[PDB]
């Protein structure tokens, strides 16, 4: 209830059309329902948004679709696959999907590998892993040659990042000041040959 009103209060500086608004809301109601980290889930799900290069994204390990869901709501012209183990978070998915009408993503249940992924990723995000290396080992069959991975992270990671494979480069660092609300989001790629 109070809950978008917060949100609505932290968006000052995204801009939203009252169909993504609508369908955030929605999306907020049905989370509820499903259940102050929800907001702060939301917010750093769509301050993130600009920064995916690309057209085709995977969210693995997604749960209810975060940061998936709100991000599909802000690049509607992106296309997101949401990844879960647990048939009963891609049950929740389809129905959110349903609810909002959201055209651009596809709920799948699989584990990282059972997964495809014939046809690469312009990006792989993900909150599930406990640091940068976990991610990148888990999920690196996912990038095309191009493909990056992107990590949000409250202050530099500078520890995860020197624990990171050779076989690895962060691109970029992203350091967010908006919201305490410190964050930085870790751009990494694959190194060539």
């Amino acid at each position: 209830m109070l809950n978008k009103l917060s949100l609505l209060l932290k968006d000052a500086g995204i801009s939203l059309t009252d169909h993504q608004k609508n369908q955030l809301i929605a999306y907020v109601n049905m989370l509820h329902k499903w259940n102050e980290m929800l907001v702060r889930h939301i917010l750093d799900s769509i301050v993130v948004a600009p920064y995916l290069q690309g057209e085709r994204f995977i969210d693995v390990g997604t749960g209810p679709g975060l940061p998936g869901i709100p991000l599909s709501i802000v690049r509607p012209e992106a296309h997101f696959t949401l990844l879960d183990s647990l048939g009963k978070r891609v049950r929740f998915l389809r129905q959110v999907q349903h609810e909002l009408k959201l055209e651009n993503i596809e709920p799948v249940q699989s584990r990282v590998e059972e997964f495809p992924s014939e046809p690469p990723f312009d990006g792989v995000i993900s909150r599930a892993f406990a640091s940068l290396n976990d991610m990148v080992s888990w999920c690196h069959h996912l990038p095309g040659e191009q493909g990056r991975f992107y990590a949000l992270k409250g202050q530099m990671p500078e520890d995860e990042i020197a624990l990171l494979p050779e076989e690895y480069q962060v691109e970029s660092v992203v350091k967010l000041q908006v919201p305490d609300g410190e964050r930085h989001l870790v751009v990494i790629k694959a190194n060539k040959i």
